[PDB]
């Protein structure tokens, strides 16, 4: 009951599974390009990527 993708291309920095969600935001605006966040959805470690 987030807003993410089951994506699988990442690995956790934790639990060491491939079962993390990404989700592509691009701060403030549509014009001010994508930025690509990792999140586990296994223990809740999350980092970015862009
Ligand atoms: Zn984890």
């Amino acid at each position: 009951k987030t807003g993410g993708t089951q994506t699988d291309l990442f690995t956790c920095g934790k639990c060491k599974k491939k079962n993390c969600t990404y989700t592509q935001v691009q701060t403030r605006s549509a014009d001010e390009p994508m930025t690509t966040f990792v999140v586990c959805n296994e223990c809740g470690n999350r980092w970015k990527f862009c």
